[PDB]
């Protein structure tokens, strides 16, 4: 009962957590740092999904996102943009054969990177990221092994 009552109550000034990459000093190529999370349904040819977020940079960049089957998807794609300070995003896109993952590709990018509230969305509305809002971890977000940079979920830097 109690711990139900408190995950009822609305509270904003409460800290919110967000993942975070401490990306550091850019890379020569998208692929030399990349971060993934799979839908937990795989996306359908020709149904179109809408990949939802609110990110923060420490600089005004594009952010990248190729999603991947047995080919990559490069275009069309929610690849989305981010500024200094949270903004929100939706991007909406077609898959056009059958895709299990999302390639964020950070490598040209320096500096810090948190994302929150993580959705994607199917046709009828299903969201198929696992863990979007990082309250607990960020357990379903992977790297290749060989990326040296740490994953972590830390509270939110502008409250
Ligand atoms: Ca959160």
């Amino acid at each position: 009962q109690v711990a139900y009552l408190n995950s009822l109550i609305t509270d904003p000034n409460a800290t919110k957590h967000v993942l975070y990459i401490h990306m550091g000093e850019p890379k020569t190529n998208n692929w030399d740092r990349e971060l993934y999370v799979n839908p937990t349904t795989e996306l359908q040819s020709g149904k179109t999904y809408t990949l939802k977020l609110r990110v923060k940079t420490s600089a005004a960049c594009d952010v990248t996102v190729w999603p991947q089957g047995d080919a990559t998807q490069y275009w069309p794609t929610p690849s989305f943009k981010s500024t200094t300070e949270w903004t929100t995003v939706a991007q909406a896109f077609e898959a056009k054969s059958a895709l299990k993952q999302l390639r964020f590709e950070l490598g040209t990018l320096g500096g810090d990177i948190w994302m929150d509230d993580v959705q994607l969305l199917d046709p009828d509305g299903n969201n198929l990221i696992a863990n979007g809002t990082f309250e607990e971890n960020a357990d379903g977000w992977t790297k290749p092994s060989w990326h040296e940079y740490e994953i972590k979920t830390v509270a939110d830097p502008d409250q």
